[PDB]
């Protein structure tokens, strides 16, 4: 009974996380209004696409569970 | 059987020590982006909410782990 | 549930080709750009994007495993 | 074979991220700029990432263990 | 079946990602051998800790095919 509670409520976190990295990306859109700010960005784009494949992940396992 | 689940209960500690340390990091970058800073320092502050949120989702992962062992 | 799981599953492994892609051609665009000269700290960023390129690809490799784990 | 590989380089990898916290420690010993500050806590916040993946690893191990 | 020619993919796929990682830790150490700023001298600790987090995912991968 308990696995079942906690990991819903380990998912409910998780969509906060990524809805908490979509505020970055629309700082990150809003904010392209120099070769270091690219650089940065792209930096940016690269560790938010790695924070979606960790949530997948967490998918991936709750679904063995 | 209980040994097993003592080694995951020692890890889980590990982790809810190291999210306290990540959650406190956040407050202090929250106080940082009010007071405005250099045009550097703020892509440092966005990178390191990201680098934030990446651990906080590498907690949530070793909470899956321990519950897929529980049983 | 058999017919839901796998197509979550579908749709996650699905999701997970298309920031793979993504993230391909951040690295050609860095890779013209480590062809052209920059200063040390900006190489540096390059080298950094690079790695972070190459942990997003085992964190995929994860994802197919898991996804091979539920299949079989 | 497979385990003490893994826990063998596991536990390599324990001491190479330790020569790197040394330098840090190190560094905010030194006084530094702003920008630097700002530096060293990323790398406090990737030591922090790598901690977390030493202990699922482990957790992966006590599965497939028993 | 299938299943044996994703593990052949896997498995490729792994060895060309250990030859990148491998390509940057060459600058690194090219790197090291000229005199560095400050900042630099951070970057580089810090790309050391993201090869560093890349050792680490590559033996979760195998701990996760064994």
């Amino acid at each position: 009974t308990r696995r079942k509670q906690e990991m819903k409520r380990l998912k409910y976190e998780m969509e906060k996380i990524r809805e908490e990295t979509e505020e970055v990306k629309k700082e990150i859109e809003e904010s392209k209004k120099s070769e270091s700010a690219k650089n940065l960005i792209l930096i940016m784009q690269l560790l938010i696409n790695q924070i979606r494949l960790l949530a997948l992940q967490i998918r991936m396992l709750a679904l063995q569970l």
